């Protein structure tokens, strides 16, 4: 019942990657009902070091939609409104790594996403410090399984980033999610979450920035 | 000035693939200030005898957002309202092919795609009429260039549909744009659209159907 209607959403992520610091806000909704999510992000420090599609993934899976015959495999909206952390380590094929730490959970009546990410070992010629990545993106299911030990799910995804030249850039995802709360929640059987993602520009828009629109639904489960 | 605001689009599909007869509904919006569409789909026959995404492509690229440096190649606007017939022979590799043929035009205040297609040689057992195709789209490039001798253009690209096992399905796409009206239309240099879609359902939707949301941009000229 949190996430009955439209549910505003608030972003905020600090990072570091090869000694670069910078910060991106976002802000928008997000409608578990159709699992469509609207995020705007601004980078607050001035211009992205590192091309906005490879932070999409960072910068709120509790909206995706779960079908009524799935609805006690959802893990990310059993733990609200105490939240929960999600960590990931993401490797960019032939470079570096990004490794992230987010609390995801509501703030009043806003689902709030703070992060912190910090990015080691990027080539600087590469795809990534090069800006050689187009500005689009493609869909992948992103595979999720409980860890009763630690009372959550891990998850697990391969990203593919179109470079300009036309081939690909490979970015394996590694997740691992955990209640900020203490009571009882929902783990999950093996299932997986189809995502598609968008991306664009407000044209009246000077800072940099990148509008996000997403559509997440649970499949899986017969 | 006609692409100003929101600009109300309606489809009409008559198709037949390997002697299966279909008819696809549409109705939508478009902004070609954000060159953003949303359209709905609704097979009117009953159930869609071919995977919904092969027909993505088949059901107006009058609604990409133009660069102001790049208002000049922008033949599709230019061509209003008369309109322009749009034709394709998509192949679907190692499978049959689609051959389309659409006159986009405004029939009052209404930006109409009226469309008849035909698909033959498909296998049976492939990924189109076994429907193997994972409900969701990538993102791609439209190389766009005039045809002089036409008074119109070509473009051409290929789309990668992802199969369930894993697997991607190439389907070429060939295309051919020609004026309704008479008078001289804007033939463009050499240039692409990047285009990105996101497919999904509404959940109050009983019908076969399809909701579709895509963003369009020109690039390619500097």
């Amino acid at each position: 019942e949190l996430f009955t209607g439209v549910v505003p959403i608030l972003v905020e992520l600090d990072g570091d990657v090869n000694g670069h610091k910078f910060s991106v806000s976002g802000e928008g909704e997000g409608d578990a009902t159709y699992g469509k999510l609207t995020l705007k992000f601004i980078c607050t420090t001035g211009k992205l070091p590192v091309p906005w599609p490879t932070l999409v993934t960072t910068l709120v899976q509790c909206f995706s939609r779960y079908p009524d015959h799935m609805k006690r495999h959802d893990f990310f909206k059993s733990a609200m409104p105490e939240g929960y952390v999600q960590e990931r380590t993401i490797f960019f094929k032939d470079d570096g790594n990004y490794k992230t730490r987010a609390e995801v959970k509501f703030e009043g009546d806003t689902l709030v996403n703070r992060i912190e990410l910090k990015g080691i070992d990027f080539k600087e010629d590469g795809n990534i410090l090069g800006h050689k990545l187009e500005y689009n993106y493609n869909s992948h299911n992103v595979y999720i399984m409980a860890d009763k030990q630690k009372n959550g799910i891990k998850a697990n995804f391969k990203i593919r980033h179109n470079i300009e030249d036309g081939s690909v850039q490979l970015a394996d995802h590694y997740q691992q999610n955990t209640p900020i709360g203490d009571g009882p929640v929902l783990l999950p059987d093996n299932h997986y979450l189809s995502t598609q993602s968008a991306l664009s520009k407000d044209p009246n828009e000077k800072r940099d920035h990148m509008v996000l629109l997403e559509f997440v639904t649970a499949a899986g489960i017969t």
